[PDB]
């Protein structure tokens, strides 16, 4: 249609940064799976750069206002107040990803950050 770039189910597959979102649960109310930290962060750079720069910030969109699908199915969107984790803790944390605080692996911008740019200059 427009900015349909970036393939989904192939490369960008739905409900991406999974590993990220139990990240933010043990990181921030020690809650989450029964695994180690440096293990799940590690997940989320392997997601990361098979993530490629085009497109890449997106997926954390996607999780916040949720995907569509050709099917009619919706995913994502799974960002909630987890008990003992409201959405507010979930939303100081989302941000610093592709910064050098999470997975950066420098984006399609070839810096640290992504988004936000000058304001629509194109």
């Amino acid at each position: 249609s427009v900015g349909t770039s970036c393939i989904p189910g192939m490369a960008i597959p739905h409900n991406p940064l999974d590993s990220c979102r139990w990240y933010v649960s043990t990181r921030t109310c020690g809650v989450g799976p029964r695994l180690a930290t440096q293990e799940m962060k590690a997940r989320c750079c392997r997601q990361l750069e098979a993530i490629p720069a085009y497109c890449r910030c997106e997926a954390v969109r996607i999780l916040m206002d949720g995907v569509v699908t050709s099917s009619g199915q919706h995913e994502g969107r799974l960002l909630q107040d987890l008990p003992g984790c409201p959405r507010q803790v979930q939303r100081a944390f989302a941000p610093k990803l592709v910064t050098e605080v999470e997975c950066n692996l420098a984006t399609i911008h070839g810096g640290p950050f992504c988004l936000s740019l000058l304001g629509a200059g194109e």
